[PDB]
Order: structure tokens, then C-alpha cells, then sequence
């Protein structure tokens, strides 16, 4: 229940390295079992505690539980899920990001939609910081994961000039109803993310922290490079070229974000899927989380629970799958 | 003239051990000899290398010998004093380090000063880089010796916010000047410092290589502990508190630059001045030389000449005044 | 139960040539014979002492039988077992040596681990330090047997700088946890190994004493040479450049240890594996240990009781297999 009085950037590095609960909450299905991961248990979160990991972010697709309008109801059991799942890292002494996760299909970036999009947003946000509102500062609020108009052609690359404007208006509502309700809720961090959570100039450009609030802390994901790391098109990752570009891609994100804006960045997402490649893959891992240590920036692994892709834990014998790709991470 | 392919790490292996010409090039006053050393000579920088020494620091001020705005140029006649002194040590089959030494009387780093300083130091290292465009990989330019604000509360204690801004802006100007008068200038190392070559976890922090340049060697001065080393306010070194407090600070240093930034560090000075204390300066000398090496880390002490402070080479008769210090540095 | 004032190279010498049992309560299992030995018994002993042995190596793997931490209590019945065979070795008027053996698992040589590894092995040296506080002097404690990070390109190649410094750490809390049980502990003889029990340059320059304790004594193990004494891909050994190498190799141990060092060294494990080849492990038997005693460094053969391996007991029937070998080591 404490908040303390802790700058973003002394805060970032406070959370060390993080792991996400993927496709588990944030399951676009209304069982959460659906994607192939098993109900969360506390067994399976002290392994990650165990293995060095100080944050967890806990990704909730929040959709097949919502009511219907004016009120938007969120089902009491649906948060109580959460809720224990959060418990079982703050026990173990981690942080813990709650998020809004695979919702774009009421969280539509249009100016046609901004003020149905707007409202219920507001009471959803509303409803999840309330519930959070006596947590202290190791519960953290992520607005938005990658939000964007899904379909469209500048959907992975920055979006347009509108949906960048939308997006930062959703942040503004979500924000302040996050804030509204008082208590803790004045105070804890909160991630905003950019457009689609996208590296790319012209989604960094128009990057707007609603209010300047001086508790938000930046939120990307780069999955870099996408070739090697989400497409499988390429396998190799290690040579000079590899690690300049690598360098390159966090550089302009510490320059924008870090230097000029002073900000700090937790980078919620990354990693890369497996393809046959496993010397490869730890090569990029302890390089990309050195280098994100390097620039105060917390990386966060994204782990779906599968070992074909971006499993590294296996959630049913609570064995690592990949226990040096872990330990590479938060060294 | 040769240029090899050889990454820093490896290349400040390569540099062994090294020994400052201080209080010579260096000197404040139109007349290097005013601080009590003489015309440096082939047959002095011969003993130095006799000894082990494989580096050489050779450092500059240039104040007294650049004309005024808007050119700024530099005596062409004190470039030939510079480039000779080079050459005795190149000969010698010894690495030189070529410097911007007592000159923060024009380097001044305020915001209000940033532009007008920018200039200059653009316009005065062109010069220098030009001159010594053709020379080979053992001829390495250092940016800023000790940059920082004269007179300040902060100003041996990591600077202000400001001044560490500063100083990573008229490094970026530097390196960029070398770099774009191109030939082997292009691939040449360079030594970029932090604020005032401090080691002090803000100087850290804040520390920036411009363009996150492939080929700059951070450098950093720490005279540890400082009470021995510098104030003469302590004269006995040697306990186990002594060296357990002494590998922290290199500790803390290969921490940062090394291990999570991936750099390699040459601490281009360090020593003691003399405080009737010749057996622990010799073991202080011993364990803080070695302790270098093990760390991978160019130990360059400093000697101004003077055999009561820290000269521990006679330059007038060319015998040591302490050749076991020195047997001790080179290993 | 009595402390003689005896200095390590006194020490040293008394302890004439020793023999391992090796293979029993080392062994790598929750049962001592699991590995092919039986459960060891005074008059295996009894005839280790009557073939001329004066020291009796008795290495002990403390896994199996350490709880949980915090407390990480040793089984009784296991510290039981030991003292035992400690006793068998005392009545028969014989050294012996008790360590921590095959423990690499919860001692990992890393900065990462040294904290969690430190307070373990602090708690464990402890417990039986106090269990034989009261012995006399003819009980000597070995802090590690050979300490490595198990799995690495360096294990046994004398480590990383990173492993050197950490094992160095782990004999210094060994060492204090012992010297602070106080009473026959503050003085009882303590052997200290380099990395891996190494003889390599880097292995050999690295080593520290803790607190230069002067009732430290060195301890290396060198398989010399390891192509026909561990490999076996080498199965001759008798020429004159055979003779030279190993000579080498012992004034390389004495040169460093014992002349430049003041220390004294007991070889805690050496001999050969069976290759096909009795006349030349005699050979190398009876001129390995004759060199050791002409240094002043006790010869302690490794035996693992299997014949086909480096077995020269029989321990069933209590004959010996290669008595030759054994009387050699003892001449
Ligand atoms: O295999 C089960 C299920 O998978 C669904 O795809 C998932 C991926 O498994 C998952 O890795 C991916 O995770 C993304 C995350 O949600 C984003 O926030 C961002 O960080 O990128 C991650 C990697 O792409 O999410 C997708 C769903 O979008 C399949 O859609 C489904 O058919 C299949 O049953
Ligand atoms: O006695 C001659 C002259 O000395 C000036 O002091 C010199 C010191 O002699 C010299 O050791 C010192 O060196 C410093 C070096 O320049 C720095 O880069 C850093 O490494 O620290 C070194 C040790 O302090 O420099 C000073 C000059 O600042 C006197 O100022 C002068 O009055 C006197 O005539
Ligand atoms: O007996 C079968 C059992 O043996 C295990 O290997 C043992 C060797 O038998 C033993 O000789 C060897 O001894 C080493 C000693 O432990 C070290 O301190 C050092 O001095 O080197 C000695 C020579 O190697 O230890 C090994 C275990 O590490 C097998 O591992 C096991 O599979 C098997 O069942
Ligand atoms: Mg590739
Ligand atoms: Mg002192
Ligand atoms: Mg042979």
C-alpha cells in the first residue's frame, strides 16, 4: 500500500528485467485456457521470481468480460482472476504491469469513433484502477498495449496522422480517469505507449504524455530486428551489421525519449521466436537486454508459453525450457 | 601509416602500460618550459621506452598558440613542437596520445557559452586532425583532458546537470571534426572523457560517445584514493582496506564502461604525489598497476616532472629518480 | 587433542605421503555407494596406514545432505559418517584431511551468485568447523576441493578473471567462518586451493591467502601429464623429455609457492588412470612422489577404488591390487 517518492528513470531501473504472462489473460477468447496456456498459478510465478526476474507484466484482454453500455460493467470474477494473478508477484516481492491488451475492436483510432471509443474507455479504466486503487507503487497501469486500426496499411508503421491523434486522446481519457479516482491512483506509474507501440519516426514525432504528467513512464515494444525475431525469415543474428543496427534502433529511442524529452522507457515487449537457432537467439537476447541496461531502459520478454515460439518457461512442469535465455535477460 | 582491424578492447591491450610528458606541452604559459621542464627531446622519450613503457601521453595546451576568432588558428611552428615530440615516441614503437589539455578558459560548458565554444573547438581540432591526418593507428586523439567548469562547487564532484550536457555536446563536435576530415582520421581511436574525467556515478550516468562511434576509448582519471594520491592528507597506503576500497573504484569502473556498455577504458592518469612515503607509494603503484591489467584497463601514470610531487623519471640527467614505481607500472 | 607449534612447511613435511578415499563419501549421490565402494571401515584404514600412509584425504560431498535454507543444517548422521572415518585415520597416528568436494552446483564461481553462494558456504564451513572444534592438530580442513564453474570453456583451463575473484571470495568466507569458531579452529591448519586446484600461469598469479592467515598451506592437484594420467590417450611414460616436463612442472609449484611465497603445498590429488600399462604407472608413480619429496611438497595419490581406473586398494578383500604403486608413493 506504500507510494514512495521515486522518480520515473530511478523507478525503471528499480524494475530490473521483466517477463510477460502471455496468452494467458490476454487470450482473445473468452477462456483464458484457449491459446494453450494453463489458469495461472502462484508456483508458476515464484519460478520467474526465482529465476531474477523483478517485473511481471500481466497482459489483459478485458473484451469477452465487458458488459454492455451506458455502464460497460467489467465481471467482478474477471477482475478477481486478475487480481490474484497480480497478488502472486507482488508476494514475491516483483513489480506488476495490468494492461489493456487485444481490445482494438472497441478501440477503434478514428475522429468517428473517438467519443463512443472515448467514453467507454473512460468507464473501463475507470472500473480496473478502482479495483487496483490501495495497491502501492509495484502495481503499475499500462493504458494501452498496441493500439491501432487493425486492417489498415499503415497499421505496422506508424498508422496515419489520425490514428496517431486518436491514440493520444485515448491515453488523455484513460489517464485521467485513472487519476480521478484519487488515492494511489494520483500518484502510481502509469506506461503509455506510442502508436501500435511502434519505434518508427513519425509514431515517435507525434508522442504526446497526456497532461505532461510526471508519473508516466514511455511504453514501446521492438521486436528488433522482425526478421530474425517475429517474421522467421531470417535466423542468423550476431555479426557486426546485426549488433550496429541493434544499437542503432535503441539508440534513437533513448536520443527522442530518454535524452531530449527525459523520459524514461520500458520496453514491454520484445524477444524473438525460435527457429532452430538456439545459439543465435541467446546471442541476441544477452546483447539486446546489455544493451537496454546500458540505457536505463527495463526490458520486458515476450513468452506465449509455446517452446516452438516465444516460450522460454514450460507452465506445466515449471522447468525452464531455456533457462540461459533467462539468465542472459536479467544478468 | 598502417591502420589494422583491431577493436578497442583488444587495441588498449596492445597500448601496455603508459607515462604522461606532463607539465610540459601542457604547461600554462606561452613558454613550455615555464613549469620547470625542459625542450623535450628523442633521447628522453628513448628512456621512457627502455623502461616498458609502451604508451605515450603527450598532452597539449593550446590557448597560448591559437589566434583569434573567427579562424582560430593554430601556430603552425607549435604543431611542429607537437608533432616532433610524436614522432620520438612513434619511432620508439610506442603508442602517443595527442590531447586538449589546461585549455577550459575557451571551453567553457554553460548553454550560454555551448555555441561560441562548439565553434572554436570544431575549428581547433580540424587543425590538429589535418596535421596528423597520415599518420597510422599508434597516434590516438584524446578530445577533452579533464573538461569542466573552473571555480564551481561542482566542479571536481561530476559538474551540474549542465555542465555534463555540455560536455558530451563539444565531445559530439570534436569527434565529428576528426572524423570528417577523413584519410585515416576516420578509423583512428579516440578518447572521449567524461565530465572532468570523473568517475563519480553522475559523470557516469550521464556519459555519451558521440554517434555511439565504434572506435572511441572512454577515458576517465582517478587518483584513488584521493587523500594518498593528491591532498597529501594521507601518507600511508597498504592496508586491506586500502586495496578492497581501491579495487571497488575499479570495480565500479569496469562495471559500467566494460561489461554492461562494451568499451574499453584507458585511465589516461593516475598516481602519487610524494609524501615522504616511498614504500607505499611503490605499493600502491604495484597493486593499482595490476589491478588495471587484470580489468583489461591502460594504466598511464602521471609525472610532471618534478621528483618531490609526481616525477619519477629525471629528465635533465635521464635517470629514474624511482625506477622500482616504474618496474611496478610496466608489470 | 593437542596444537603444536609448528609452522606449515614443518607441517608439510610430517605428513609424509598420503592416500584419497576417493569414490566414497565423495560420491555424487544421496548413497556413498552408489559409485562402487562400500561403506568404508577402520580396517581398510588400518591397512593404509600399515603400507607406510601418513595422510588420509577424505573428501566429503555435503549435498545430499544439506536442508534448506536459511539454515542449510547438515544432517547429523552425515557429519557422524565422516567423523567416523576421521577417527579411524586418527587412532592409526595419521593426518586427515576433511573438504567440501563435488558441491559446484550450489558453488558457482559468478558475481551474479557470489552473495547467495557466500552465505551458504559460511553456514556449512561453520557447521563443521564446530563438529571438530575440538581435534588436535592431525585434523586439517580443506575449504574446496577444486572450485570451477562446471560446464565453461575455461573450467579447467584456470578459470575467467571473473572466476578467479570469486573463488578467492569463497575461501576468504571459508576461512573466516572457520577461524571464528574459535578454539583449536583458530589455529588448526587450513588448505587452500587456486582455481579448479589449477597449476596454470593465470590460476597460480591470482591466488590469494586469505587474510595471509599463516596457518594456510597451499593446495594444487596436478595430473601431470593429464594425456596419460586422466585422458589416456597416451599410455607411455619413462623417457627423458617424460622426466624433464614433470620436473618442470613441480619448480614451476615450487618456484612460486614455496621459494617466492613462503608457503607450504600439499599436492592433494594426483596419479594415474589405468591405461594397459603397469610398468609405466610405476615408473611415474615412484619418480612423481620421489620429486615431490625432494620439493618438500606432500604427495597425496587420488584412488577411486576401481581397479580399471585409479584404484591400487582392493577394499572388499583389504589386499592391494598394485602394491608396488603404493610402496613407491610411500619410499
Ligand atoms: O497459438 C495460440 C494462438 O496464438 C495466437 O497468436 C498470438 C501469438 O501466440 C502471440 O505470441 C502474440 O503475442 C503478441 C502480443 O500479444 C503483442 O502484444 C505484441 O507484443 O507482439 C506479440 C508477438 O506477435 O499474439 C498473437 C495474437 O495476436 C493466434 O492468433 C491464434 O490463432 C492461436 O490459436
Ligand atoms: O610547479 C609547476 C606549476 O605547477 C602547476 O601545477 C600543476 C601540477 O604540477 C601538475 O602535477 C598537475 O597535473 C594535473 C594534470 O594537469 C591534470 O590533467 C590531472 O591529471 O591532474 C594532475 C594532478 O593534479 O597540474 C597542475 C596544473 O593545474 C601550478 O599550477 C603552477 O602554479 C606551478 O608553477
Ligand atoms: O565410478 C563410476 C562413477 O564415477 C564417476 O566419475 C568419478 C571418477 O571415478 C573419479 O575417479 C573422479 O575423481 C576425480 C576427483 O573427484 C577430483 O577431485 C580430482 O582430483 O580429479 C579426479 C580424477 O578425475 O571423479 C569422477 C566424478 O567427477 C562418474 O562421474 C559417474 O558417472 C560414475 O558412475
Ligand atoms: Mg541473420
Ligand atoms: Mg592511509
Ligand atoms: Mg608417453
Amino acid at each position: 500500500s506504500n507510494m514512495r517518492e521515486i522518480a520515473p528513470k530511478e523507478f525503471v531501473l528499480d524494475m530490473g528485467a521483466g517477463w510477460n504472462l502471455g496468452n494467458a489473460m490476454d487470450t482473445y477468447n473468452s477462456d483464458e485456457t484457449a491459446w494453450g496456456n494453463p489458469l495461472t498459478t502462484k508456483a508458476m510465478i515464484d519460478e520467474i521470481a526465482k529465476m531474477g526476474f523483478k517485473t511481471l507484466r500481466l497482459p489483459v484482454t478485458w473484451k469477452f468480460h465487458i458488459g454492455e453500455g451506458p455502464d460497460y460493467l467489467i465481471e467482478a470474477n474477471w477482475l478477481d482472476k486478475v487480481e490474484a494473478i497480480a497478488n502472486f508477484a507482488l508476494e514475491n516481492e516483483m513489480y506488476v504491469i495490468i494492461n489493456i491488451h487485444h481490445d482494438e475492436t472497441w478501440i477503434l483510432p478514428t475522429y468517428e469513433k473517438a467519443d463512443e471509443v472515448k467514453d467507454e474507455l473512460s468507464k473501463v479504466w475507470t472500473q480496473i484502477a478502482n479495483r487496483f486503487k490501495t495497491y502501492g507503487d509495484y502495481l503499475i497501469f499500462e493504458t494501452l498495449n498496441e493500439p491501432r486500426h487493425k486492417g489498415t496499411p499503415e497499421e505496422w508503421k506508424g498508422g496515419t496522422q489520425e490514428g496517431r491523434d486518436a491514440v493520444n486522446q485515448y491515453h488523455q481519457v484513460s489517464v485521467d480517469a485513472i487519476r480521478a479516482t484519487g488515492g494511489n491512483n494520483a500518484k502510481r506509474k502509469i506506461m503509455v505507449s506510442t502508436y501500435a507501440a511502434s519505434t518508427a519516426s513519425n509514431a515517435l514525432n507525434d508522442y504526446l504524455v497526456p497532461n505532461g504528467d510526471k508519473n508516466v513512464i514511455v511504453s514501446v515494444h521492438s521486436y528488433f530486428p522482425y526478421q530474425f525475431c517475429l517474421d522467421g525469415t531470417d535466423s542468423t543474428w550476431g555479426t557486426e551489421a546485426d549488433k550496429t543496427a541493434l544499437l542503432a534502433e535503441l539508440d534513437k529511442i533513448r536520443d527522442k525519449f530518454i535524452v531530449e524529452d527525459n523520459r524514461a522507457v520500458v520496453m514491454g515487449s520484445w524477444g524473438s521466436t525460435f527457429s532452430d537457432n538456439p545459439e543465435d537467439r541467446l546471442a541476441h537476447a544477452e546483447f539486446y537486454a546489455r544493451a537496454c541496461a546500458e540505457r536505463g531502459i527495463c526490458p520486458i520478454w515476450w513468452d506465449n508459453g509455446n517452446v516452438d515460439e516465444f516460450g522460454i518457461f514450460n507452465r506445466n512442469t515449471l522447468e525452464w525450457n531455456y533457462p540461459e535465455i533467462a539468465e542472459a535477460i536479467v544478468k
